[PDB]
């Protein structure tokens, strides 16, 4: 038997947690890294991003609305027949993208609400279901992000009532909500109260890695995350660089999805231990080394720096696979390495020696 | 303005002769290596082969006749557009394959006959056209021999009229002879003074490369091609290896054709000045240097040995087509050191040097 959606939390160290989320469609080591799901010659086969590591992969609603679209997607199977991957999925709510009429009942660009992305989010018949709200601006005035957050929370009870609406969707899915405030820590604790208030399976810190850079996005987490129910993930969207992840960790995040190994993979640029390569560089030409030396990525076990570099110089395909291959799943063992030192109650040590390496 | 076919001798070493073949469709140096076709993903692009050095390809009438056929190549265009090769195309006859009814008609299997067979090859809009003949087998009886040859005589008779009778093709194609006769002088005399008597713009040597090893094939060049006139091409179907071909060149053949360079470069197989390598060998895996240390063709430009290696032995398609597209030129520069050093009067010299490097 396997339930609807279930957290443990396994061991601590600081806020830093390690456990697992179980649902129905396979279990979730947490802290996770969601590698970011497009269609299934053009992409990675869903068996390599399942080898990777990944438990879970994300579904950008937005896109998926204008191709080919949420009933297409449904009339095909869901989500899940459509992209080869019969393990949770994680869609956003479409609403960053809109942004990325504009009232209180929502926006049309193609018409979307708290109500129809929830409808479209079952459609597409994803695991967890992530609420609709108003993304305030980057840099936002105190005036237009207590705006935002105020509209999120009516936002996110109306997603929870659309959520709890339709039977198939509440007993085998998930709903997260996402808090807002900006900046401003009263905001923050206004917005964290009203999600407890209605009640999720899970929460997002939003307004976040918008442009604020590191240290300000840190400085938020470190007020913010306290605020949210400690019994339930934490997930911070769009979030990063290895080292945002780890810092993000030592301030209790849970989940994370980015872009950012496949950008960087089809840029021929490879994230490693000693911090990211540019593969083209001359220095790679003779290299037999492995991108990494450490990796036991499939990509590390056969490829070597030379050869890649040969790929990524001629254009051919093969290399954006490798290198894209490779650093989806030097995300993966980066969790791995962050679950296993929080476990054996080191992962502290863990972030300063990872930082003192990747920045050296 | 560009003639029918005229056949150029520049210079002579001994029996050796370099030389130009002009045609409507181009120019072919002799002696020439003419790369087996097929049609224009899974095979090489015409452009490629072209920058390799080739000046003429051949195209396998058997094989067209059954995919997609005469007929449908016709419509088409013709073998040039099909092949997207516009340089001269030479066909074979079809008749070997049909080996590889059967009375003094002709053959049923579709039909093949020395009409039959010219018809065909106007179909395909081929520039050099084969008489169709009859192939004696290896090893031959003294009988059988000498029925296989006057037939093929009667039948090359019956191919020049064929051509002949189509003004389109004789204006603009050329028909070469095929001398038979198996190991036996007074034979292949007779078959030569018959083909000399009909008169041809070409004459092959046929029935050897068959079986009988490189010392028989070398002793029946040497009374066999001196027979055929001086003054027009001498071409030496399905040969071969490298050594093959610069000791077939010492004893007077222009032009050669084989599937050897592709069948090897599927197989893992590169030729090379010191003799072939088999890349997958584990002493490649980490060899920065290119397939041959001399070649310059394309893939030696930019690949290494090391990953060549790796793509043969992930099975990446990539790695068959950088095989063969070196072993087609190499091919070509082969050729071209053999044109070079007649016209320089050091062939004799160049043979010698070439075999003590390629057996060390
Ligand atoms: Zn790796
Ligand atoms: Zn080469």
């Amino acid at each position: 038997d396997r339930p609807r959606f279930s957290f443990s939390i396994a061991a601590r160290e600081g806020k830093a947690r390690t456990g697992t989320i179980e649902m129905k469609r396979g279990v979730i080591r947490t802290p996770a890294f969601m590698p970011v799901g497009t269609a299934a010659v053009k992409a990675l086969k869903p068996e390599t991003v399942r080898a990777t590591g990944a438990d879970i992969i994300l579904g950008n609603t937005y896109h998926l609305m204008l191709r080919p679209g949420a009933e297409r997607i449904a009339k095909l199977g869901g989500l899940h027949s459509f992209m080869g991957w019969d393990r949770p999925i994680l869609t956003d709510s479409g609403g960053y993208q809109v942004m990325s009429k504009q009232s209180e009942e929502g926006v049309t660009f193609h018409m979307l609400s708290p109500e129809r992305s929830i409808e479209i989010q079952h459609l597409l018949g994803s695991d967890i279901v992530m609420a609709f709200d108003e993304s305030t601006p980057y840099p936002a005035t105190p005036s237009r992000a207590a705006s935002s957050m105020e509209r999120s929370m009516r936002w996110a009870k109306r997603s929870r009532d659309a959520f709890d609406s339709r039977k198939e969707q509440a007993e085998n899915a998930a709903l997260f909500g996402i808090q807002q405030g900006s900046v401003f820590e009263n905001l923050r604790q206004q917005s964290a109260d009203a999600l407890a208030e209605i009640g999720f399976d899970g929460y997002a810190v939003g307004g976040l890695a918008v442009g604020e850079g590191q240290d300000e996005m840190f400085r938020v987490l470190d007020f913010s995350v306290p605020m949210l129910p400690d019994d339930k993930p934490h997930y911070l969207m769009g979030v990063g660089k290895p080292d945002d992840i780890v810092g993000a960790v030592e301030r209790g995040i849970d989940m994370f999805d980015s872009v950012l190994p496949t950008r960087s993979g089809r840029n021929g640029q490879a994230f490693t231990w000693d911090g990211p390569i540019n593969i083209r560089n001359a220095r790679f030409s003779e290299d037999l080394k492995p991108l990494d030396s450490e990796c036991h990525c499939a990509v590390c076990q056969k490829w070597s720096r030379a050869c890649i570099h040969a790929l990524i110089r001629a254009g051919e395909i093969l290399g954006a696979m490798l290198m894209t291959e490779h650093n989806i799943a030097f995300y993966q063992q980066l969790m791995q390495k962050i679950r296993d030192s929080i476990s054996e109650g080191r992962f502290s040590q863990f972030a300063q020696d990872f930082r003192a390496r990747y920045f050296a």
